């Protein structure tokens, strides 16, 4: 008995009315004396209904161009479905009925089934665009990938960026492409049996074009405060449908299967049901079988447990392992000692924090919770993501950084894709791609200056604002055809089929995992009715063999992957084998 807020009779924005009727055009303001839209070059007054809410319904259909006039100053629309001059620019009036979806026999994807595979539309192909992405989706689909995770599609300043600036939350960023192109980016995914995600912002509005206090200040607050302007005020009741409804957008009128919900711990809310329970309610409405994702680093079960989250982006398997293979220390790599018997504790408690100090200069509290209640699905890992490559100062990748080998590179794959929780590959990790992943933006004037001296002042560090950044970051395909590159991309085919195909690692309960070191020996076992697996791996510098490994039960004697194939059980530095 949850009943969505959202009618779309009085939905904001511009809405195509049946019967070809025109387009209803409704807004809220809570300071503006005169309201009127302009369509096409030509303003006409708005009606007002009370409480701050303007519409009028005009004959103009889809393709009609629109911004709203507030106290005789024009404005664009926050709830704009397409912004096709950018964000200070007049919005497109979207009829979501006219695309032709194929996708009625695709039904969603579980958590469990998932592996994500991160994706930034602008570097990951030349083009940049989601036309030129949908033709890697045959080339995802093999590689043994089933859920791509897009990094945040709503429009910001600017012709290129990662897309954490964005601002008109419900306008796809016109340079990848047009709402249609969109749509058939995951009609295309669905037909070949893949999962799309998106990655959304409702912690904060990027720096430009976000028109939201012009028409009423009391969306944000100055309560708390964002990186960019004022905190979002989730007492307000249409700052929530401001998230709620675009959730409902991407989901239902783009087809998306789940949403990651960037930056949890700063969805700052102290209302009786919290945003995110309400977020939670509101997508379930659709009566689908969407899945939300929080990226949360308080090591919170009560997101999945009382928010209703599905699950929960976990960085502690990603430090430990990082520190593992470098012994770096800044920042909040000195929360964590890395090596196997470090590796085996965070795996078995799922998260390392679960109460106890961190000692971060700068950080200092007692840090997490009990993950006793969490399965494995519920927690995302990964080696890489877009936010551990590109927030170093040269965006290198983990084979890239000093001190690590390719051959430890391919353990740590083998290490993510046999374990039960629910891992994500950031795009090109497959083939030890060669180039880098660094913060770009293209922002104008002083804002685009700032950013520049920003980032030269945190930590030569690469110019985010300059195009090289944005090209050095794009993948190179044809790299993967050869050397050391084809020879990653032949280990993670084999892993993601073994992954697929074993019976045994098909298990998602933590019951039947455990894990142990013996010296730089890391064990990870997996035991079900359906036989035994255990993944060993040589994080030391010397030679190992796997019989001399101590181990507290007999060993299994069938070799079934090792990560630089090899016939005999044995351990290079670095190395790693699964037996059964
Ligand atoms: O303050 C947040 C919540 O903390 C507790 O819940 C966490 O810790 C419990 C054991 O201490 C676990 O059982 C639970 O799964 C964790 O989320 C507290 O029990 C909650 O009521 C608080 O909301
Ligand atoms: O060599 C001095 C450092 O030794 C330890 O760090 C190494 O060993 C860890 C496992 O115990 C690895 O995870 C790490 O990558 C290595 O650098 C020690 O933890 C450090 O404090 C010492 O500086
Ligand atoms: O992963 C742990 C880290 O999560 C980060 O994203 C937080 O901003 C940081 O303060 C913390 O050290
Ligand atoms: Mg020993």
């Amino acid at each position: 008995s949850f009943q969505t807020q959202h009618d779309p009779r009085t939905r904001l924005g511009a809405t195509p009315l049946p019967g070809g009727a025109g387009t209803r055009f409704r807004l809220w303001t809570s300071t503006a004396r005169t309201v009127a839209v302009r369509v096409n070059g030509t303003e006409h007054v708005m009606t007002s209904l009370g409480g701050g809410i303007y519409e009028l319904e005009l004959p103009v259909g889809p393709g009609a161009r629109y911004l709203f006039v507030l106290d005789g100053v024009p404005t664009p629309d926050p709830y704009a479905r397409f912004l096709p001059d950018g964000v200070h620019g007049e919005a497109e009036v979207v009829d979501f009925g006219t695309f032709d979806w194929t996708d009625a026999d695709w039904h969603g994807i579980k958590l469990a089934d998932c592996v994500f595979y991160e994706v930034h539309v602008g570097t990951f192909t030349p083009e940049g665009t989601y036309r030129a992405a949908a033709e890697k989706l045959p080339y995802l689909k093999e590689l043994g990938v089933t859920a791509i995770q897009v990094m945040p599609l709503a429009a910001f300043d600017g012709q290129r960026g990662w897309g954490y600036d964005g601002a008109a939350f419900y306008a796809p960023y016109a340079p990848y492409g047009r709402p249609e192109d969109l749509m058939a980016l995951v009609d295309a995914a669905h037909r070949l049996g893949l999962g799309v995600f998106l990655d959304v912002v409702y912690n904060h509005f990027g720096p430009s074009g976000n028109y939201l206090s012009s028409y009423a200040p009391s969306y944000f607050t100055d309560r708390f405060s964002s990186a960019w302007g004022m905190g979002l005020d989730y007492a307000e009741p249409h700052m929530r449908r401001y998230v709620t409804g675009n959730a409902r957008m991407w989901l239902r009128d783009y087809h998306f299967d789940g949403l990651r919900l960037d930056a949890t711990p700063y969805m700052t809310d102290d209302s009786e049901t919290h945003i995110l329970t309400e977020l939670a309610q509101e997508i379930h409405e659709l009566g689908g079988t969407h899945l939300l994702l929080a990226e949360d680093h308080r090591n919170l079960p009560d997101l999945v447990t009382v928010n209703h989250l599905d699950g929960i982006w976990t960085d502690d398997f990603h430090h430990e392992t990082r520190v593992t293979l470098t012994g770096e220390q800044e920042g909040y790599y000195a929360g964590y000692r890395g090596g196997a018997e470090a590796l085996a504790y965070t795996i078995r408690r799922g998260w390392r924090y679960e109460g106890q100090f961190w000692a971060v200069k700068g950080e200092e509290h007692e840090r997490g919770h009990p993950s006793d209640a969490l399965e494995a699905p519920n927690f995302v890992y990964c080696i890489q993501n877009h936010d551990q490559i590109g927030n170093r100062p040269l965006g290198e990748r983990l084979h890239q950084s000093d001190g690590v080998t390719l051959h430890e590179y391919r353990g740590a794959a083998a290490l993510l894709l046999t374990l039960p929780m629910t891992p994500l590959l950031f795009q090109g990790q497959e083939w030890a791609a060669s180039t880098p992943f660094q913060f770009f933006s293209d922002h104008a004037g002083e804002l685009g200056q700032a950013v520049s001296e920003g980032r030269k002042k945190e930590f030569d560090v690469p110019d985010p604002q300059a195009e090289q950044t944005f090209l050095n970051s794009k993948l190179n395909w044809a790299e993967r055809e050869g050397g050391e590159h084809a020879r990653t991309l032949r280990l993670y085919r084999d892993l993601l089929r073994l992954r697929r195909e074993d019976p045994v690692l098909h298990n998602r309960q933590r019951e039947n995992l455990t894990t142990g070191h013996d010296g730089d020996v890391l064990w990870v076992r997996t035991v079900t009715g359906a036989g035994e697996r255990v993944l060993l791996w040589n994080l030391g510098q010397d030679t190992r063999a796997v019989a001399e490994v101590k181990l507290p039960f007999t060993v299994p004697r069938r070799l079934l992957l090792h990560t630089e194939g090899r016939e005999d059980l044995t351990l290079g530095a670095g190395e790693a084998v699964l037996v059964g």
